[PDB]
């Protein structure tokens, strides 16, 4: 690949989309694969959408039943939507760039991880899951390893206003004590870089990391700035 | 591919272990990927093992919560251990022919099926796999593809009574109504060819009908024969 792939990592509601969605129109060498889970969330026909519904909701109502099949869909979902825009988007662009709003490895590292740690997964859907995972990845992601990543960092706090500020139903009960281990998560893989993986390239991966505890929605400039910095090392 | 993959389908107990390790044996040209699920059962440490106990004895004890993850990883491990094999064996063989025990095919149309007629996959989970199927197979089924199937074909009756000489404790509960079920898919699928697929190179496809209802483990080279006869005009 010639394309520059860069996830965009961090908490729920720390401003990813807010951010991706920014990025997006600021260049035509720009483009952004949307969380496909994140497509499912709101209230236009689809198969997987009608899927994607139906075990997001399923999820909140009984997580210990439904991680295994909302997190082997949710990341199936994600392979194939990167694949598609890898494909079809920036063959004309002189310096393109796409941006995944998270990945494959906070999907396995992070979402995943934290559903075993609490039980909802056993350890033969999570034995299960690591392992069709490596597969899937080790067949598919070859032309998906990140060139960089994105943190877009923010405390706890910041996130769980940021959920009301959204003010989307079913986050409304999301504790700070569940932000908080997932931003212990996050602190782990991308700032300290302890989190240890089962994808070498990640060690050597450059990252970015950003405040994002001050509203950026109609102050963007100087993150922007950085990212464009950050791209020109990759 | 330049080699010929063949994969050999019917019903519980019917005898293509059997039959498929017999194969192996009359020529270096010939070789043989058996199914994963088979693996598993036995006993007397590697994860897919593990993994693939775990969920098997999961199964039996409880398909309508199990049926997804069982048919996901079941379906997997086929998928990479044919691969392996497609991969890594009859390099240097002039007339080279793969025998799969089973194929993808099977796992969707008349195990996954099954489960899911028998309420033990709910309409989300059938959806959300046979899309998964369709698309693990779109992109690695490629140098998958069946040049042709044979099909042991036996009585539920035989099937039953071979259960019962096969002596394995899970699968004596099994009833004679069970199989007549999978007989019924079979007939359909590999007879009267009628079972409509999302694999259209399947209708062409050709099918060699070997009754294995009279013993054939000390006599058996008129199916030798009739295999070695239809390979050639594959
Ligand atoms: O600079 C920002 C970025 C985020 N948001 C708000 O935070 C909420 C959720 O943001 P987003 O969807 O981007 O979060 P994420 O996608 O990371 O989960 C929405 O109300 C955004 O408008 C905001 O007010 N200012
Ligand atoms: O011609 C045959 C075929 C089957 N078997 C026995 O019946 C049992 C079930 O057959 P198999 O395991 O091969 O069935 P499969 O599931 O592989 O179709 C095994 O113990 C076989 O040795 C047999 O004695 N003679």
């Amino acid at each position: 690949t010639r394309i520059k792939k860069i996830s965009i990592e961090g908490n729920i509601a720390a401003g990813k989309s807010t951010f991706v969605n920014i990025l997006k129109q600021l260049s035509e060498d720009w483009e952004v694969v949307p969380e496909p889970v994140a497509r499912w969330s709101n209230v236009e026909l689809t198969m997987e959408q009608k899927n994607g519904g139906n075990v997001l909701q399923m999820m909140y109502e009984k997580p210990e039943r439904w991680s295994f099949t909302f997190q082997t869909y949710a990341c199936l979902s994600r392979i194939r939507a990167q694949l598609a825009s890898l494909n079809g988007k920036l063959k004309d662009a002189e310096k393109p760039v796409l941006f995944f709003e998270r990945s494959v490895y906070s999907d396995r590292y992070i979402f995943a991880s934290n559903l075993y740690e609490s039980e909802s997964m056993n350890e033969t859907e999570w034995t299960i899951y690591q392992d069709w995972h490596d597969w899937m990845n080790n067949q598919f992601g070859q032309s998906l390893e990140l060139d960089g990543i994105i943190y877009l960092q923010a405390t706890p706090e910041t996130c769980l206003h940021r959920i009301y500020l959204r003010g989307r139903n079913e986050e409304q009960g999301i504790p700070l004590e569940y932000l908080e281990k997932l931003h212990y998560k996050h602190e782990s893989w991308l700032l300290h870089r302890t989190l240890k993986t089962n994808f070498d390239y990640l060690q050597e991966v450059p990252i970015l990391t950003l405040d994002v505890n001050e509203d950026f929605k109609d102050k963007y400039e100087s993150l922007v700035e950085k990212v464009k910095e950050f791209l020109s090392t990759l």
